[PDB]
């Protein structure tokens, strides 16, 4: 919104596709995120001028305190680096969070549980939610913020809807008829503006709390209500399977330049 400085970069080439293997763009207009479509330095400099700052949260409880470490020392290494950070980890063991060495510009804080979504609003423009037994080994940046992102889970990303793993049952608020369906995304790895993800995060619970009263929990949770939402809500951007892979279990495919943000081991 304040004008970017002059910039020498490679012309785009209007002839001449960013990637002939893959959908780059949904049909509600939304950018697919792969590595090739975009440009950081210019993303980088759009980002900046507005003095973003961006919250990643995770949630450690019980064992799960244990990938804090690792977690959070390639987040320092590969997570919008350059930008705010504030890291807010949620856990049931204050104690045992690991204290890891943060760049400039970053922070981290410790909530206990078992806080006010107001304090999101006047701390962060975006949110970031993902899973803690996780480990960024490559670039995840500013390419993926906007009102509202959800991400490919890598297991479905190739499959026909009728084969996605989606409630159901219709005695479910997350259920979602063979006919419909865009993509299968993930729970662990979601975000937008802080308002955005609010509205989600309450439409879940909601629903959550409905099939409760009901007796019926869906197949895969809060992943289940995460799909229907985004069905209803057409995320803004849709970020390829490079934000959360499984090398374990599904290897290094051509399709995939990096991979980004991995499960542990
Ligand atoms: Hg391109
Ligand atoms: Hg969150
Ligand atoms: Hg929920
Ligand atoms: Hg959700």
């Amino acid at each position: 919104m304040v004008s970017l400085p002059r910039m020498v970069y490679p012309q785009p080439k209007v002839l001449t596709p960013c990637r002939k293997d893959v959908l780059v763009v949904t049909p509600w207009l939304a950018p697919i995120v792969w590595e090739g479509t975009f440009n950081i330095d210019i993303l980088n400099e759009q980002f900046r001028l507005q003095n973003t700052t961006i919250g990643l949260t995770v949630f450690a409880i019980k064992k799960y305190v244990a990938f804090l470490k690792l977690f959070l020392e390639t987040a320092e290494k590969h997570f919008m680096v350059g930008h705010r950070v504030h890291y807010y980890v949620f856990t049931d063991q204050p104690a045992a969070v690991p204290r890891v060495t943060l760049g400039t510009g970053r922070q981290l804080s410790v909530l206990e549980v078992r806080f006010c979504e107001r304090r999101f609003l006047s701390e962060v423009d975006y949110l970031v939610c993902v899973d803690v037994d996780m480990e960024f080994r490559d670039h995840v940046g500013v390419e993926i913020l906007t009102p509202l992102f959800g991400t490919l889970h890598p297991g479905f990303y190739g499959s026909s809807r009728e084969a996605f793993t989606y409630e159901r049952r219709p005695q479910s608020q997350a259920y979602i008829p063979k006919d419909e369906g865009d993509f299968y995304y993930l729970g662990g790895f979601f975000g937008g503006s802080v308002q955005e993800v609010q509205r989600l995060t309450r439409a879940c619970h909601q629903a959550m709390m409905v099939d409760q009263a009901n007796g019926i929990e869906a197949v895969w949770h809060d992943e289940s209500h995460l799909n229907k939402y985004l069905l209803r809500h057409k995320p803004t951007k849709v970020l390829s399977p490079e934000y959360l892979w499984d090398q374990q279990l599904l290897g290094w495919p051509a399709v995939l330049r990096k991979l980004r943000f991995t499960a542990v081991p």
